[PDB]
């Protein structure tokens, strides 16, 4: 496997909790900032104005190539909120695609919990489609701006690497934490088949899961309940998020699965991390998950199967220790399944915009042991997956 994207090869820092970013420019002259990488949304919008998180922020005032817009722009949503002012100006990826565009920027003036302390971003970078652009769709996403201007493939790829233990604000600085492949596919990040999942609706990244395995005990539930209301695939969500009725059941069979060692409920409800001695960790108590996804190919699926290293979220103790400990990072959702971080760091993941599909292989940086990898495996013969889709 040759890897033909050098200049995009780990252009990526962070981590799942906090989300991982890639280095942009935006005016003229080019003022840095880093920006939060997120399928999960479409617009772009910057830090524009101090703020005790800000380290810095984009100047219109500095910048010639700077248009106002002369609109405003408001988003709140359930954890938080963000507004500001909208304009456009040249913007440009120096580990990128070699190009400079012009796109739409909101200009962040106000906000409440969005910018977290020490995350090392300054703006997100929404790649999800006009639909759920705000204000209204006809506000181009900066993904969209790009293939317009340019010759660049309707195509990106994302490998976030997770590192398996905590990392903290100087670490996540030093390290990398993946890559960002804007027009293709590298084929140094992943091991073994890309297995295609059609978008269902271009929109959010919209898919459909149709069958549940926990240790290859098949959930059994009305595949309908797996994508109700909708299921996607979000880098700016740290968890693999259920549907509530899909949540209990699935935390019902882990738990049945890792019964030799009884966790508390807030464990469970992923508030409270548990730990273990350095190095004991028991990963092979955890189950492995197991996700069917609609394949191209009439009545064809296949599955991708995440380990604890992926669903047990590395964090610190709350106390001085060299334990090793975890937050359980799948939980209950009232807006569909979201396929998180901690999903995507088991998988390379290629966005083919042009041909309308999700691409999944196993991650050549996904956290593993000896015994256990994750896996994207298929054929399967399944029946009836558009019935599987929420309307
Ligand atoms: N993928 C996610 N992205 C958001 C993030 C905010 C901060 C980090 S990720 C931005 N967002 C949003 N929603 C509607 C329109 C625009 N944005 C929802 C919020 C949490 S989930």
């Amino acid at each position: 496997r040759r890897g033909s994207f050098v200049e995009m090869v780990d252009n990526l820092r962070g981590k799942s909790g906090q989300g991982y970013y890639v280095e942009m420019t935006v005016g003229s002259p080019p003022q840095t900032l880093n920006i939060l990488v997120d399928t999960g949304s479409s617009n772009f919008a910057v830090g524009a104005a101090p703020h005790p998180f800000l380290h810095r922020y984009y100047q219109r005032q500095l910048s010639s190539t700077y248009r106002d817009l002369r609109k405003g722009v408001y988003v709140p949503y359930t954890q938080g909120k963000w507004e500001g002012e909208l304009g456009t100006d040249l913007v440009s990826i120096p580990h990128g695609p070699n190009v400079t565009v012009r796109a739409n920027i909101a200009a962040i003036t106000e906000s409440d919990k969005f910018f977290i302390n020490g995350s090392n971003w300054e703006g997100i970078l929404g790649l999800a489609y006009a639909e759920i652009a705000r204000p209204d769709d006809s506000l181009e996403p900066f993904f969209d701006s790009l293939v317009k201007q340019t010759h660049v493939p309707n195509l990106f790829s994302l490998q976030l690497c997770g590192a398996g233990f905590p990392l903290n604000q100087s670490e996540v600085l030093a390290s990398v934490g993946g890559s960002m492949i804007i027009g293709g596919i590298d084929h140094s990040l992943y091991t073994g088949s890309l297995w295609y999942t059609p978008i269902r609706r271009e929109w959010y990244y919209e898919v459909i899961i149709v069958r549940v395995e926990i240790n290859g005990q098949d959930l059994k539930m009305d595949c309908k309940e797996y994508n109700y209301d909708k299921s996607i695939v979000d880098s700016g969500t740290t968890n693999l998020r259920l549907p509530k009725k899909v949540f209990e059941a699935a935390v019902k069979s882990i738990k049945a699965a890792s019964s030799t060692e009884k966790f508390p409920d807030g464990f469970w409800l992923g508030e409270q991390l548990v730990c273990w001695q350095a190095g004991t960790t028991p990963w092979n108590i955890f189950p492995v998950i197991s996700l069917y996804l609609m394949g191209e190919v009439t009545n064809q699926s296949f599955r991708i199967t995440i380990l604890p290293q992926q669903y047990l979220r590395p964090v610190e103790d709350v106390a001085t220790s060299q334990d090793d400990c975890y937050k359980f990072a799948i939980s209950q959702s009232s807006t569909g399944t979201v396929m998180g971080a901690v999903i995507m760091e088991g998988f390379y993941v290629v966005f083919d915009r042009a041909r309308k599909r999700i691409g999944f292989a196993v991650s050549a940086c996904h956290v593993h042991d000896e015994f256990r990898t994750a896996a994207v495996e298929g054929p399967f013969v399944t029946l009836d997956m558009e019935d599987c889709g929420y309307n």
